[PDB]
């Protein structure tokens, strides 16, 4: 049960790539805001959200039920599993690994994943 989540917002700002620097793996070694880069640790049927929250991981979320693309994420690598519902589109599940973190639980040993995926320009387009 071990997961690395990653600041999206922090692979823009410094302009770096998605998997060409290893930002999992580079990021370590930038010792940047421990609620952007670490290893999320979360059992089987532990939400995401929820093992990092108890650590001091901060994720961005609304409907927490699993309706809803607020709390988005970008999952580099590994596997996710959802509850019986799918709102958010197959594409972003494949183009962009986006999943829900708010009711998402890791299936896999070691699982890649950005947190607060908000930040992408897709969505800031919604800032009134
Ligand atoms: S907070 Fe709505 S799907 Fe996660």
């Amino acid at each position: 049960p071990t997961v690395e989540y990653l600041n999206y917002e922090t692979l823009d700002d410094q302009g770096w790539d998605m998997d060409d620097d290893d930002l999992f793996e580079k990021a370590a070694d930038a010792g940047l805001d421990g609620e952007d880069y670490g290893t999320m640790e979360v059992a089987e049927g532990e939400y995401i959200l929820e093992a990092a929250e108890a650590q001091g991981y901060d994720w961005p979320f609304s409907c927490r039920a699993g309706a809803c693309a607020n709390c988005a994420s970008i999952v580099k690598e590994g596997e996710i599993d959802m509850d019986m519902q799918q709102i958010l589109s197959d594409e972003e599940v494949e183009e962009k690994d986006v999943r829900l973190t708010c009711i998402g639980s890791p299936a896999a040993d070691e699982v890649k994943i950005v947190y607060n995926a908000k930040h992408l320009d897709y969505l800031q387009n919604r800032v009134i």
